């Protein structure tokens, strides 16, 4: 589990979005595994605006933050997980590391701020849903 809290937005994995998220929906994209809802209180996070390929991510199933190198966001085939069938996921970055289903929502961060959240795992990789192209998160 986990979210990004930027401005008056809450960014979550689409598959973990709550009824309250859907009732306060700003934007959602199944192909990216992302959903954004509106918040009453302002959040503590800053979104990275950059093309970094190194950062640190939180792994809940290890209680640890790991430094990783990761691929630029692309269209990637993802094998079946407990929460999605085998399918293409867009705007996905991969790194070598540990990820189980419950690790979804852990932040990946670089020197510029939050890059994305954990969205995929298995076979020794961790996949992250990018948010650095969602420039509208920084206003309004
Ligand atoms: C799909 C997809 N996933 O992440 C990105 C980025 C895209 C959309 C578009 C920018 C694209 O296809 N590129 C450059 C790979
Ligand atoms: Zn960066």
């Amino acid at each position: 589990s986990g979210a990004i809290y930027v401005g008056n937005y809450r960014v979550v994995n689409r598959h973990l979005a709550t009824h309250n998220d859907w009732a306060n929906l700003v934007w959602e994209d199944s192909s990216r595994d992302l959903l954004v809802s509106s918040t009453t209180a302002q959040g503590c996070d800053t979104i990275a605006r950059c093309d970094c390929q190194t950062g640190v991510y939180y792994c809940s199933s290890r209680r640890k933050h790991y430094p990783v190198s990761f691929s630029k966001p692309s269209l990637i085939f993802v094998e079946a997980s407990e929460y999605y069938p085998a399918r293409y996921q867009s705007h996905l970055m991969l790194a070598v590391g540990h990820s189980e289903p419950g690790d979804c929502g852990g932040i990946l961060r670089c020197q510029h701020g939050v890059v994305g959240i954990v969205s995929t795992g298995g076979n020794g990789l961790v996949g992250f849903a990018d948010v650095r192209d969602l420039l509208w998160l920084d206003e309004e």
